[PDB]
């Protein structure tokens, strides 16, 4: 006996949970996007050993297709949380238990083949009595494809069992550009490889090295131009830290004009340059003049000023005399936000960003494992544009524990535990494979980098007013956001039917 039934992304599977109505799939989605969907499987009777899953090409009207080469297919591990993160407020944490989060892939992206020799292998698999199993699907539509309907199929099979399921894919008639709308700063602390960097440039994430050594700071960026052609490389940071943080409310002077402009040099022409230059400093206001001979200097090379720290009116002149604020991306926590210094920054040309950590406050969406998929996605898409932020940045994506395939607890802080953070990436050794493999939240994450496409799609056509209607509907602030995927789904085909329609007149 052989129960199969499908999920729509960010819907969580739990190994207990009861077999759903439908084995077949329905998704939209533009050229160069990516949709992804889930097959769950259960054994009500018994026990299957040998589970096998393979995917059709997809074809559509005439000689419309779409190779099978544009899917990729994982199984989702699950792993076991004994200590919740933290509990307040409306926004909880589903409980200790088994929690689906990395993936292990069917194929190694190194060799385009099979992984061989890992402690955990996707396929083929054992279904073991009422414990789930979930294969995560990502189909992405090629930059060229034609619009219209596409149909293929997927086929489970076993020993004992054989069941096979529709895919049927609506492409709509307009892209994603390759280059996100959206800029971040994801921060890699460990894991140098440039596979890690490209598994986060193909979640649409951009990413700098912190923690560097003396020795490795300032190694030339050898590789942007290429990752500008292959993946829409938005934006880059120089790297000139000041050393203050919470912890350390000093500022150093300035490198000089001539050293940013040096190392501004090294990148690539016509590609967005900033700097990140402190962190979480809001309470020094004796850094406030420091703050403004760093943007001067930074100005003069032509450099944007990237702070974690709100809005603040002392710091909209940087003392020149141009008008320009010190500081040019104010970088912000849900609880920071702050609608009228918001709206005073964005008026004068400055940008806003959101970043996540920890369970800070009782309402905004947490990213941790143990909380709602949805709050990985949408806080970078939807909540993001209803609020006129324009990047997201975090911490850290590397924080492995020494166990870090059954152990996702990365923090323990002030009586708290942390489930997750700053770890969106899993090691590749455990799969038999080199480079890192993607978290279900990761996937998450890179669908509302989408979301924002969408909206920024109909800003672009003129229908900025129109689309942040539909944003607000589901997710107008950090208070008052939807936790129902559905409702996120709904507001995401409004949008692409729209731009649509405005690309086939
Ligand atoms: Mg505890």
């Amino acid at each position: 006996s052989l129960s199969v039934w499908t999920a729509s992304s960010q819907e969580r599977v739990r190994q207990d949970d009861p077999a759903g109505e439908s084995l077949n799939i329905e998704l939209f989605a533009a050229r160069g996007e990516y949709e992804s969907f889930q097959v769950a499987l259960k054994a009500p009777e018994g026990e299957h050993r040998n589970v096998h899953f393979v995917v059709s090409d997809l074809k559509g009207t005439g000689d419309s297709f779409i190779s099978k080469s544009n899917l990729t297919l994982y199984r989702e591990h699950y792993v076991y949380i004994s200590e919740s993160s933290p509990q307040r407020g409306t926004v909880l944490p589903e409980g200790p238990g088994w929690y689906p989060d990395a993936l292990i892939p069917f194929i190694d992206p190194a060799t385009n083949e099979p992984p061989s020799g890992g402690e955990l292998i996707a396929v083929p698999f054992a279904l073991e009595n009422n414990s789930n199993q979930v294969i995560w699907v990502d189909i992405q539509v090629p930059r060229d494809a034609e619009a219209g309907h596409y149909s293929g199929s997927y086929i489970v099979s076993s020993e004992h069992g054989e069941v096979t399921g529709q895919i049927s894919l609506t492409v709509w008639n307009f892209e994603l550009p390759l280059k996100p709308s959206l800029k971040s700063t994801f921060l890699i602390w460990s894991s140098r490889k440039k596979s890690t960097v490209e598994e986060l440039l193909k979640h649409k994430l951009m990413c700098q090295q912190w923690n560097l050594s003396e020795e490795e700071k300032g190694a030339a960026p050898t590789s942007e131009g290429e990752w500008i052609e292959k993946y829409g490389v938005n934006c880059s940071g120089l790297g000139f830290w000041s050393k203050a943080d919470t912890f350390n409310g000093v500022m150093p002077p300035p490198p000089t004009v001539e050293e940013i402009q040096a190392a501004a040099s090294a990148h690539p022409s016509n590609l967005f340059l900033y700097n990140y230059t402190a962190d979480e400093i809001g309470h020094y206001t004796s850094l406030y003049e420091p703050i403004k001979a760093w943007a001067r200097n930074l100005h003069e090379a032509g450099v944007a000023n990237l702070i974690t720290m709100a809005p603040v009116p002392e710091l909209y002149d940087d003392g020149s005399g141009s008008g320009r604020s010190a500081v040019d991306i104010w970088v912000i926590l849900p609880l920071q936000y702050d609608k009228d210094r918001i709206q005073e920054v964005l008026a004068k040309g400055d940008e806003v960003w959101s970043y996540n950590c920890c369970v800070q406050d009782d309402y905004s969406p947490k990213w941790q494992i143990d909380f709602n998929p949805i709050e990985y996605r949408i806080q970078p898409g939807f909540i993001n544009q209803s609020l006129g932020m324009t990047g997201i940045l975090y911490w850290r994506v590397d924080f492995w524990t020494e166990d870090p395939w059954h152990d996702v607890l990365t923090l323990r802080a002030d009586g708290m535990e942390f489930n997750g953070e700053g770890m969106l990436v899993y090691p590749g050794e455990q799969v038999g494979i080199d480079g890192v493999v993607p978290s279900i939240r990761l996937k998450a994450i890179r669908k509302g980098i989408e979301d924002y496409e969408y909206i920024e799609i109909l800003k672009n056509l003129g229908h900025e007013q129109w689309a942040l209607e539909i944003s607000q509907s589901v997710g107008p602030d950090w208070h008052n956001w939807t936790k129902d995927h559905h409702k996120l789904e709904w507001a995401r085909k409004q949008l692409g039917e729209r731009i649509n329609d405005l690309m086939t007149k």
